């Protein structure tokens, strides 16, 4: 559990040493990217001017009901998913806003680390908290879905919705489906 702690501490130290202005310029660049993604005009890479690359720490997730506090990395790889939670490529960056749907991926049933093993315990009305680039965002669970992996490329940004989905492989030790726990933006 104390690997997540050190990564999150190092993140918190680094983001608190950036000028408020520089963080605000990054959040505007990200909001434009999320808008272009929603509008179908984004390329299949993040714009280079975001300076966000695969394995960069963007912040952390807390899921109070299941004792989860994990760092959030941009991208998904065998390496990121051994360590924490990955923003799925081609989904909204998790800074909130109407017309956003960020997908956060992590493993169920790894040997020595829980990660998203217990997101199958989450129910309508359970909250999770994102701490991303000095923004505090609250999400309340309002849907659970279990889908074939082909449906992940079919995931839609919903008009006028602010959604974050927690994605893991399902069922435990078999991993042929994807479990999707959808939160909708709520008051902190």
């Amino acid at each position: 559990n104390k690997f997540a702690v050190s990564t999150i501490s190092d993140y918190t130290e680094k983001i608190n040493n950036v000028k408020d202005e520089e963080v605000d310029d990054l959040i505007k660049n990200i909001n434009k990217y999320n808008y272009d993604l929603f509008n179908g005009t984004a390329e299949n890479q993040l714009p280079d001017y975001l300076n966000i690359h695969e394995g960069d720490v963007l912040g952390y997730i807390e899921i109070p009901s299941i004792n989860i506090k994990l760092p959030i990395y941009y991208g998904t790889s065998v390496d990121i998913l051994k360590k924490g939670v990955g923003v799925l490529e081609g989904t909204s960056l998790p800074v909130g806003g109407e017309n956003t749907h960020s997908v956060l991926s992590a493993h169920t049933g790894l040997a020595n680390q829980k990660l998203f093993t217990d997101i199958d315990k989450l129910k309508d009305g359970d909250v999770f908290y994102l701490h991303i680039l000095k923004k505090d965002l609250a999400y309340k669970v309002n849907q659970i879905k279990v889908v074939h992996p082909d449906e992940i490329d079919e995931l839609k940004i919903s008009d006028d919705k602010d959604y974050v989905t927690l994605l893991t492989c399902y069922p435990y030790g078999i991993n042929t489906e994807r479990l999707l726990v959808r939160g909708e933006r709520t008051d902190l």
